[PDB]
């Protein structure tokens, strides 16, 4: 195992924002920033919050409807309001 | 009881800065803002992690030796600090 180093992955998470294109890049890098070495980081409502203000206040507003219980319901339900409509099918 | 609001919390946390003339005023609007209304906010090392990155550079080599456990010893801790050199006792 190694030392977790956890003040440069809540700096890491401050840079996203809504300037990056789409919600595919906003899902990506949370993906690969939170999802490394959490080791008990918060409990679950809490790992909603931080994800949640982040995202766009439209995409809030159809996630409210219905809301999400864990993360990965929140990155799923999020990226099927712009996967709809629009796709480039990867192989 | 009372419904929580948490993302105004999340806001109000955010003005706190070290632009706060001394200790005595980021200790205070803390105690206000964070203990209304947790009902479970976060575990004890993430309630350390909010409060500690906030803190001056400084302030965070001296509370290093010795690292708190509590909110309440990094609080006490980082108020002793400048407590000790400097005074106006109140009553």
């Amino acid at each position: 195992y190694k030392p977790p180093d956890i003040n440069k992955i809540f700096n890491a998470i401050t840079q996203l924002s809504e300037a990056k294109l789409g919600i595919e890049r906003l899902n990506q890098r949370f993906r690969k920033i939170w999802d490394r070495m959490p080791p008990d980081f918060m409990t679950e409502k809490a790992a909603i919050m931080t994800y949640t203000r982040l995202l766009t206040k439209e995409t809030y507003n159809i996630v409210r409807m219905h809301k999400p219980e864990t993360l990965k319901d929140a990155m799923e339900e999020a990226y099927q309001t712009t996967a709809l409509t629009e796709r480039f099918f990867p192989g």
